[PDB]
């Protein structure tokens, strides 16, 4: 009884633990997303000046 | 004992995926200082040009 409750416990741990690293790649993409924002608007405003 | 092998085997697993999110969270704030540095610097030269 006590094993197949760690394995339950486990299994949910496991989970939401899996959840938080898929939200941090998707945050991480985001991330990526603003930095070639501001890099092409940087290449846009050297141009400029 | 298969209970407890199954156990130790997501112990693993889940000691991964810890590892994993703590490397994906290091660069999310690396990222970010990153996004907000190129970020002032898009104001600094605007005032410029």
């Amino acid at each position: 009884s006590a094993k197949e409750s760690a394995l339950v416990k486990l299994h949910l741990e496991q989970q939401r633990i899996e959840k938080e690293k898929e939200t941090l790649k998707a945050e991480l993409q985001k991330l990526r997303q603003q930095a070639l924002e501001t890099k092409h608007f940087i290449e846009k405003q050297e141009a400029e000046e």
